């Protein structure tokens, strides 16, 4: 069974793997640690700009407004925001996809305080029906991945039924639905990890994070080629794997879960 066998990769690792899958309408299919609590890490991405398309769906945020920012603001990891910081600015649209695709740290931070803060973000999964996902910190130090530490967490049903919410449920336009998914579909964080253990027929978007303490976490939305719509969460920490160890870890779970995805 699929519960027996995440515990035999739990073993051969020395690994703590939450693992959820979810139907379309953010019904549990097979989990693992479901209910258990990891850090989120960069996957608050997803989330975060969940919330800013909703502000633009709602006219109360503009996909080409500027967010100005100078040298101060940027982090150790910060690809496209060191890039346009001589302009002074990078627009909404720009930081999204940075946020996204490159899980620019900057990008990340620019969102957050155009949407009120972590605070904020933690209220619109309220908003969802997330009982349990918040954000209390920015990035990066929202990556300790402390033990017993409540801040910046999820659980892999509470994020995977978010996401399913987002990407197949009523939250977005659809032109907003559209976005994120295209957005999330050419991610460039994600070839060796959840997306590296699913059929290349199946359309796949995810988000990445990597922690401290060993902290390497996927959420991915996948299509099969019956049309049958899923989310899969992968939250691990592997504090002796090396980090190709912990993508390929990652990715053996999703292969058990194509297994069990039939039509
Ligand atoms: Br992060």
């Amino acid at each position: 069974d699929f519960e027996h066998a995440i515990s035999d990769l739990e073993a051969h690792n020395q690994a703590k793997i939450g693992v959820a899958l979810v139907s379309e309408n953010g019904n549990l299919i097979q989990g693992y640690r479901a209910n258990e609590r990891f850090a989120m890490c960069s996957t608050f991405k997803l989330p975060l700009a969940a919330l800013v398309l909703s502000r633009i769906d709602a006219g109360e945020e503009n996909p080409e407004r500027k967010l100005h920012y100078d040298s101060a603001f940027l982090e150790e990891y910060a690809p496209a925001a060191k890039r346009y910081v001589a302009t002074g600015y990078m627009t909404v649209t720009e930081a999204i996809q940075s946020a996204l695709q490159l899980s620019d740290n900057a990008a990340a931070n620019l969102l957050l305080k155009e949407v009120g803060g972590p605070p904020l973000l933690t209220k619109y999964f309220r908003s969802l029906g997330d009982k349990v996902s918040r954000l209390d910190r920015i990035a990066p130090t929202l990556n300790t991945n402390t033990p017993g530490d409540e801040r910046d967490t999820t659980t892999p049903m509470s994020m995977a039924q978010t996401v399913s919410k987002l990407i197949f449920g009523d939250t977005l336009t659809y032109k907003s639905k559209g976005q994120l998914r295209r957005l999330l579909i050419g991610n460039q964080t994600g070839d060796k990890t959840i997306r590296a253990g699913l059929p290349d027929s199946w359309v796949t978007g995810d988000k990445t994070g990597s922690c401290a303490n060993g902290g390497r976490n996927d959420v991915a939305f996948f299509i099969t080629t019956a049309g049958k719509k899923y989310v899969l969460s992968v939250y691990t920490n592997a504090p002796e794997l090396q980090g190709e160890e912990r993508a390929l870890l990652i990715a053996s779970v999703a292969k058990l879960a194509r297994q069990y995805v039939v039509h």
